[PDB]
This record gives C-alpha cells, structure tokens and sequence, in this order.
C-alpha cells in the first residue's frame, strides 16, 4: 500500500500533488508515442495529476502526446504549459495559448508560464495572461527560470501580484536556489515547480545517491525525488517515456529518509553559502 502523496497550494487555493510528470522530449519518436502516452496515464492514475509541457516540446508534438493521454480524462489532471518568451507579447502569448489549446485537445489549460525572460515588457505578458483567464482559456499564469531580480519586476507591473508559480531548475546537484529563491517564494506563498529533478539522469550516477538507495532497497532517482518530496513548497516533474518508470517514481513517496540520511545529502550535494546564478536547463 501507499501513503496518499503529499499536496502542494497554489496562492488561489487549489491544491495539486506534490510529484508531477514532465514532458520534455516526448514526441520524436514513433515507436516510444504508445509508451510515453502510457506513462502519462499510468501516472494520472496512480495520482501524479500535474503534467507539464510547453509550446516548445518538439513544436507541438508533446502537447499532443498530453492531449491524447488525457482523453476521457481531462478532469483528473492538472495540465500545465508554456509561451516562448519570443512569443510573448500580447497578441503573440494569446496566439500561442490557442495553439497549445488545439495541440492539447482542451478548452482551458490550468497553469499557463512564461517560459523565461525575454525582450517584450513583462506588463504585456501578464496582461494577456489576465485576459485569457478571464476568457476562459487559462486558470492560472506563473513564471520559469525567473531569478530573484525577475520576480521582483513583477511588483510593477499589474496584476504581477498574481503570478501562481515559478518553475525553475532545483535538484541534488542544483541547489543554488536555497540561498534567496526558494525562500522569497515560499514565504509569497508562490510554490516551486522543481524541473529536471533528476538533473536529466546526471544525477544518477552519484556515488553518495547510490549509497543510500542500497540502504534503502530503492534506486537513486528514487531517492532524489524522495528527497524533493521532503522540500516543502515544491511541486517536482520527473519525466519518462517509461510506465515501469512512472510507477517507480510513484513509489519514491513511500521512501521515508532518517535524519542521517538527510545529514548525509547535506554532506555530499552542499547548500548554498551565497548567493549564486541562477541555473537553467
Ligand atoms: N521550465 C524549463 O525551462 C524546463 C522544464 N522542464 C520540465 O521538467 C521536466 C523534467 O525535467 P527533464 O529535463 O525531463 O529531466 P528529469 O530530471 O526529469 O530526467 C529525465 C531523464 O531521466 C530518465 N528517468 C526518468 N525516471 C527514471 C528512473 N526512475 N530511473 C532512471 N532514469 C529515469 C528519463 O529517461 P526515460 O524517459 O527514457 O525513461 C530521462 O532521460 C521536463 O520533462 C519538462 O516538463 C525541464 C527543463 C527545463
């Protein structure tokens, strides 16, 4: 049996589990699509209900993937995609939610980003986030790779007060963000969707990760995202083309790491002791 996983608030209210699934580089190949569908599925099944994509995956090709997993389904999972920020002018970022409403199937996207900074003014960009809320098309706007002078600009513009998320890469080997990010947002009440989780499978390799899942009987992603799981104010979206994988990244919410453990992590991936560049993927 599994404990239910645990669950993450948005400022507006609504809650989503604390593990998600990504989507970055389905969709290239036709022979993985049946599996990578499947493992969208199996995922939304075993209550890992955030699914995360953008406009960018393969130019539409992994909303599409999304838009199929989620057929006859739509209402149990929490859809999240992404404008390029060459895209994000009003009328552009309109145009491009259109598009990514077709590519996913859905009349309404629950959380819609700013996929990073880019040249139009960040106002521009929020006021067509607040329009297609208030049409219908979007619940929700956040940001991506925001660091902390970005999330500051967001206080003079309008409505910036309302940005839902900021997604930005933190894992075991990319801690940078404890230092001033992950603080500032928790305490806006803005929650961290944690990207590359798994630091795109480099961080598997680590001899301490590996360690402890011996210990533990599990593997080392399995660790790594029990170790996100313990974060609070973080949402993490591990991606694989794999159901056997998604029901192994499922089951790294039953890990319970001691306090050792955690010293250990501490010990072998440091935290920041100042402030650091922002790292993206
Ligand atoms: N906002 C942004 O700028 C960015 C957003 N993202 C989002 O975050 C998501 C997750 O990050 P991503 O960059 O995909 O990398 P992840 O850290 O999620 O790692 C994905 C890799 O790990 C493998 N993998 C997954 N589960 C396991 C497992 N249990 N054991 C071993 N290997 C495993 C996958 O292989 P396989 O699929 O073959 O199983 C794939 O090669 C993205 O898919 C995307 O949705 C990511 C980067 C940037």
């Amino acid at each position: 049996m599994h404990d239910p996983i645990p669950t993450i608030a948005f400022p507006d209210g609504r809650k989503v589990p604390a593990l998600g699934q990504g989507t970055w580089r389905m969709g290239e190949n036709r022979a993985k699509t049946a599996d990578e569908v499947r493992s969208l599925q199996t995922g939304l099944d075993l209550g890992m209900t955030l699914i995360d994509t953008a406009e960018m995956y393969g130019d539409g090709a992994a909303e599409r993937i999304v838009g199929e997993a989620i057929k006859g389904r739509r209402d149990e999972a929490f859809v999240v995609s992404k404008v390029l920020p060459s895209n994000a002018s009003r009328a552009g970022t309109v145009a491009a939610c259109e598009r990514s409403l077709r590519n996913l199937g859905i009349d309404c996207v629950d959380l819609y980003l700013l996929h990073w900074r880019g040249g139009y003014p960040l106002a521009e960009t929020v006021a067509a986030f607040e329009e297609l809320k208030k049409a219908g098309k979007i619940r929700a706007w956040g940001v991506s790779n925001f660091d902390v002078d970005d999330m500051e600009e967001l206080s003079a513009v309008p409505d910036g007060g309302n940005v839902a998320a900021n997604q930005v890469l933190y894992n075991l080997a990319r801690r940078g963000i404890e230092f001033d990010l992950l603080p500032r947002c928790r305490a806006q009440g803005v929650p961290v969707m944690a990207y590359s989780p798994l630091d795109e499978g480099r961080l598997l390799h680590d001899a301490d990760l590996i360690h402890i899942a011996k210990a533990h009987q599990a593997t080392p992603a399995q660790v790594a995202l029990a170790f996100l799981k313990t974060c609070s104010g973080v949402i993490s979206i591990p991606k694989t083309g794999s159901p056997e994988r998604a029901r192994e990244n499922r089951d790294a919410m039953d890990i319970h790491l001691t306090t050792e453990n955690l010293a250990e992590l501490d010990r072998h991936f440091p935290p920041p002791r100042r402030k650091t560049r922002l790292e993206v993927i």
